[PDB]
């Protein structure tokens, strides 16, 4: 077996189910006996077949169907390999979901993939579109030379008992088979030749997070486009984990993005890049004692030009599912104050309050203590800043070890080792900025209005809304949802963000996930679209600036799952087909978060008044990729040019099989021409 390229083929069209034989290639004899090596190939799949082998080498004879090696892709964008010589001898597998795509902007596109079988390092590595996807370490290194009775080298399928299995359909742009193991750098470079859309936040950036979720995108009146997202450090798990809120902006219409910042973050647990295990056991493990911020909402007050960032604030070890029932506040002298528990009192004895100027009072004696908190809620004892040891987290097999380090961080009321601990329910936090993110204000916990009977009261991630016309012109609104007297809710402000008022939009006590986004009608009335626990997206209308809302009505014609997925709906500044238009994004499949689509809805005046004044005709739908390709949370934004920007999760964020995937938050842009099927 010579050193270097053993075989190369270009521009091979493969009819679905036919495959293509490489047995007469000069180097087939070498490829059939490879002890290690590298395979790199460019392809365009035109088939919807479940599993599609790109390249294979094996035994095609009767009874030898489990004797082969193949690199394959799935119609859902997964990619992987199977190295087999019957299960009793060996069955090595490696894969990663949502690694490749099929369609981009209405046309089938090429993807570049690579498999590296490194004998010297006893390791197998998969790459695709500039990314290292997965790694397999085996003490008993095996390759093609280890398969019994190899008799074929095939493109577009795997020969099993004389039949073409895992049938590919499309074009193999180029395939190169090397006897040697190329470097990871060479492969990142080689496969990186085909990329689609761009990343704002990514694994390796200054956030020090390997994972991201929950996108927020907003174009400011100044033309600057801003964005935010959960920077999920301990895998992609929801709260009761270590999560911070990342932020970035673009001053060139979304072409390039600034070095990300972390406006909302906690330091009780270190922020670091860690590969979370994806095996059947480890994937379920999450960080237990860390505080976190989760689900961002961005909003601009066009009058003052001030921007706001809201997010749920989870005390140490808390998430929505394990939050305690209560507001977290106590009323004294008619005023609500954040309540605290001295670490040496009874488990549920919150006999202290944070009052004016952060001074902590003893409620029993009604006298101030020697403690106080600053604008960041960090503790001070007699004007000295208190501190505690920061925690680190590492896996020891399938067990996640959370241990204290020697690093001192400021003691915060939301940390597990604080001497004064906040009530274990969730809070609503916010910071404002008058310089587009160069600096942010102190931490403002606006949830003093949280019903004492509620388990959780959280935000509907995405963007907020400011009424532009009518009697309530200027009012700021942020969507909320909860497990309490109401499900859907909202908080609004008439004094440009200084103070907020809570509104219950229904009387549902089930606590279903009613994440919503708000859109304004021509006369200033509002229509809110929301996720529900039923098989449809719901619509509610308000004619009094969000103070009262109509009963839910299903959004007819736009399919979804029972559990649902967050959606994005925005106003568009110019008319489409001569009418006011709103744009909606959401996965369209009835099972699984996949088949994402962008819809354009035209506003019609029915001729009636009040709640029934307007009707929306969802005239256009745009499919982002093929039907099985993953698509979850998203956020649309009208860019300074006519375009519509989209920051979304390109995978299935609900699936227990697609957890902990890096670089799945993508940014794409589309013209109204594209969106309306007008090419
Ligand atoms: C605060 C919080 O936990 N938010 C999470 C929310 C929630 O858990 C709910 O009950 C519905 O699943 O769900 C999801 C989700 O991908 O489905 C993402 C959010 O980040």
């Amino acid at each position: 077996i010579p050193e270097g390229i053993l075989m190369e083929k270009n521009n091979v069209d493969i009819a679905e189910g036919q495959g293509y034989s490489l047995d007469q290639e000069a180097g087939a004899k070498y490829v059939k006996a490879m002890t290690q090596g590298t395979i790199i190939l460019s392809y365009k799949s035109t088939s919807e077949n479940g599993i599609q082998s790109l390249f294979s080498v094996g035994n095609s004879t009767a009874g030898n169907q489990d004797r082969h090696f193949h690199i394959y892709i799935t119609n859902s964008g997964g990619i992987g390999i199977e190295l087999r010589n019957t299960d009793g001898v060996f069955n090595y597998t490696l894969d990663r979901p949502a690694s490749v795509r099929a369609l981009y902007k209405g046309e089938r596109v090429f993807n570049t993939v690579a498999l590296k079988a490194d004998a010297a390092n006893k390791q197998c590595r998969l790459f695709a579109n500039g990314e290292l996807l997965a790694t397999l370490d085996k003490d008993a290194f095996k390759f093609i030379s280890d398969i019994t009775g190899v008799d074929n080298v095939t493109l577009g399928g795997t020969k099993r008992q004389g039949k073409i299995a895992y049938p590919f359909g499309g074009t193999i742009g180029d395939i190169k088979v090397y006897s040697n193991a190329l470097s990871d750098e060479e492969l990142i470079q080689a496969t990186g030749v085909t990329t689609y859309g761009e990343n704002i936040f990514y694994a390796g950036d200054v956030t020090e997070s390997n994972y991201f979720r929950i996108p927020s995108l907003l174009t400011l009146s100044t033309g600057t486009v801003i964005s935010a997202a959960d920077a999920r450090y301990g895998g992609t798990h929801d709260s009761k984990s270590k999560i911070n809120i990342a932020f970035a902006k673009s001053t060139d219409g979304g072409n390039t993005w600034s070095e990300p910042t972390l406006p909302l973050k906690f330091d009780d647990y270190i922020a670091k890049n860690i590969d979370w295990p994806r095996d059947s056991v480890g994937k379920n493990v999450q960080i237990q004692g860390s505080a976190s911020y989760i689900d961002p909402v961005l909003l601009e007050d066009k009058l003052t030009k001030r921007i706001f960032l809201f997010a749920d604030l989870m005390p140490a070890g808390i998430g929505s599912s394990n939050a305690s029932v209560g507001s977290g506040f106590k009323e004294v002298n008619g005023k609500k104050y954040l309540k605290l528990r001295w670490h040496k009192d009874a488990g549920r004895a919150y006999d202290y309050t944070i009052r004016e100027k952060g001074v902590i009072y003893n409620d029993a004696t009604n006298q101030p203590t020697e403690f106080r908190v600053d604008g960041e809620y960090n503790l001070y004892q007699h004007d000295t800043n208190l501190t505690c040891k920061q925690y680190d987290y590492n896996f020891s097999g399938n067990n996640l070890i959370e241990s204290k380090t020697d690093v001192d961080v400021n003691m915060n009321i939301f940390y597990k080792n604080s001497v004064f601990k906040a009530f274990p329910t969730n809070y609503l936090a916010m910071r404002y900025s008058d310089d587009e993110g160069a600096s942010w204000s102190d931490l403002d916990i606006v949830s003093s209005f949280k019903p004492e009977v509620s388990k959780f009261l959280v935000v509907g991630p995405g963007i907020g809304k400011q009424i532009s016309t009518g009697e309530n012109a200027g009012r700021l609104l942020v969507p909320l949802y909860s497990k309490s007297s109401a499900e859907l809710g909202f908080m609004y402000s008439d004094d440009h963000g200084d103070n907020w008022t809570y509104v219950e939009a229904d009387n549902l006590t089930g606590g279903a996930t009613a994440e919503a986004q708000i859109v304004e009608m021509p006369d200033g009335s509002l229509k809110t679209y929301l996720r529900t626990g039923s098989n449809c997206i719901a619509e509610v209308t308000s004619i009094d600036g969000g103070e009262t809302w109509s009963d839910r009505v299903p959004l007819q014609g736009i399919s979804t799952t029972s559990y649902g997925t967050q959606l994005s709906v925005i106003n568009y500044s110019q008319p489409i087909d001569g009418k006011p238009a709103i744009i909606l994004s959401s996965p369209n499949a009835t099972n699984g978060r996949k088949n994402g689509k962008i819809w354009i809805g035209l506003v019609n005046d029915t001729g009636n008044t009040g709640i029934d004044k307007y009707s929306v005709e969802w005239k256009y739908s745009y499919a982002v990729d093929t039907p099985q390709m993953g698509y979850s949370y998203s956020c649309l934004a009208e860019l300074p040019d006519g375009q519509v920007g989209l920051l979304y999760e390109k995978y299935d964020s609900w699936s227990r099989n697609e957890l902990h995937l890096k670089d799945i938050l993508k940014f794409e842009k589309y013209s109204i021409s594209e969106l309306t099927g007008q090419a």
